[PDB]
């Protein structure tokens, strides 16, 4: 709008040769699921038109003098949901039973995903307060639930899927807890930083959040086979 | 905080303390096995944070002085499809190639969910007539033309399940009836009531509706076993 | 009140109609079975409801001056992803372990729809003028990553199979690039024409391309093969 802010745009372009980055390091699974970095393909494709419209200003929207950050939450609509779901894939190469741990975990995400849906899309800084809590809470309980049988479920099922899985989570504990922490203090939440920084954190963050998982998955499997006929 | 309401929000409660009554009820279930109960948990808890809302008045816009609920049919948007898959899964312990049954009610449900969604989202109460007779309309072809296959169809497939599924749609048609019934004159209800009364009504009929289904389910199997190997 | 646009009035009758049409025609179908012409059937009715609205001028908002054509993507955000994948399934009569296909053409397709959510969302005829090309961008990156596995990949998988996919691209991609031409220049792009034709152009154009493709997935197979008693 008011030029001056390549902050959103440069984002894209790093998106962009992302993907392209795997088409030719297709060279990789020669034998083995092909389907991993195809949905870990989708995921950087749809988040990085979402950062170039935010650079346009397109998707912000002025009521009653705040601004809200639909676009933000859209984003976080649809790769947070398929960040989750592309660690049951890489955990379960093969599936056919019911649909209880798959289930359980698709369920409470949708709950979270609120939260944050509306977290955004807050007029006032007093309600904001509210649901922020009730978002870590949900996540608190789920936490503590998987936690447990983070080996003790699989204590008959499989061991090594148990060790494999035990790190995953790791990880994937220290950045959904990551986002929530940033948004106790500071802009759009309780502090005096300029609303400047406040997108320029929001943006580094995400960014980080993906490159992070990316190498988690290769480091996951580690494992490199050559039969397909 | 000015509002006197604090309905939604001892609504809110005692959902919480809903799902927890199964926590404990875990060391072993009743009627129906655990990816049952699984369903059934992860529709209180959204439904559950949904009115914690409608408290703090969170989901509720003003445009042209007219008031909307884009917040209730949201908390329609979720449980209700759930609603009827739930019931879907009851009767169908197996699928394979069978899925012209499911495929045909949930395109079916998406159409009257559609009818509340912009039901609510009305700015004159003349267009609104309109829309009233669409959702109602798709509802009655979709009835009569599930009233007959309820037998018939089921007549080769599986007697016994025929029967069953005989007393499941009977209150879920009492029930999908029971909305347009209050949707037909007054403001959202029979008439001759106010607007706090209104929410009020709109805020007793899900909890019955969601209540009734519960002990359905459970009194629709009533097995009882005891095996795990 | 004040009617001049009844066109979209029209537009719902004739669709309630044509799919009545078939149920009648149920006790024989032109080829393909039940189950094709299922997912063939909420495609119509749907849509149906859609134009309706716009009779009604229900669905369009009053923002800047501008006029808002929600409605008009809304039915691009369900339908499109059928229009699709109905044609998936016609090639596809089981599936057991792939995910690869399939997976791969509906995230191309959820970018595409995107893009044109905000096409219409837009609020300046500057940013559409980016917004768009994105959209584009997007669909000759997969049509040309698609062109060559149509035959290539194909080639030791079906060939039978290959011809039918080669013919069902074909006016796959006529229509697909069929609005983005008038898009391009014209109203709500840069045009001197008036509105109400703006609306009339894109009122032709989808029940040029569903009923083209209803007719395309008849000719298709075009087989019939009676064992059931
Ligand atoms: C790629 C972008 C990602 C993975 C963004 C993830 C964001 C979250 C996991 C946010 C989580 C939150 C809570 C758990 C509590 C409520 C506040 C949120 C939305 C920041
Ligand atoms: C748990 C909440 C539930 C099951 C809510 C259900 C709401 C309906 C079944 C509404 C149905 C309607 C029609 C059939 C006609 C159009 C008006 C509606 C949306 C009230
Ligand atoms: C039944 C209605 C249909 C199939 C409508 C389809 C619309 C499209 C395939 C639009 C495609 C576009 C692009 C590929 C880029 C330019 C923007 C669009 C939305 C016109």
């Amino acid at each position: 709008m008011n030029l001056e802010s390549l902050l959103h745009w440069i984002y894209v372009a790093g998106m962009t040769i992302g993907a392209l980055h795997f088409w030719s390091l297709s060279r990789n699974p020669r034998g083995v699921p092909q389907y991993e970095y195809l949905v870990a393909m989708f995921i950087p494709i749809w988040s990085g038109l979402a950062y170039m419209a935010m650079a346009i200003d397109q998707g912000k929207v002025e009521a009653a003098g705040q601004i809200a950050h639909y676009a933000r939450y859209i984003d976080w609509m649809v790769t947070t949901p398929l960040l989750l779901l592309s660690l049951s894939w890489t955990a379960m190469q093969f599936i056919k039973k019911d649909w209880t741990l798959i289930g359980f975990l698709m369920s409470t995400q949708i709950v979270v995903i609120t939260s944050g849906l509306i977290a955004d899309l807050s007029e006032r800084d007093w309600v904001r307060y509210l649901w922020y809590i009730c978002g870590v809470c949900a996540f608190l309980i789920i936490l503590w639930g998987i936690w447990n049988p983070l080996r003790a479920k699989t204590r008959t099922q499989s061991s090594e899927l148990a060790n494999l899985y035990d790190k995953l989570v790791t990880y994937f504990t220290v950045l959904w807890i990551g986002y929530p922490i940033v948004w106790i203090i500071g802009p759009s939440g309780f502090g005096w930083i300029n609303q400047t920084i406040d997108t320029f954190l929001f943006c580094l963050l995400p960014f980080f959040s993906k490159v992070g998982f990316s190498f988690l998955d290769l480091h996951g499997l580690r494992n490199l086979n050559d039969s397909r006929q």
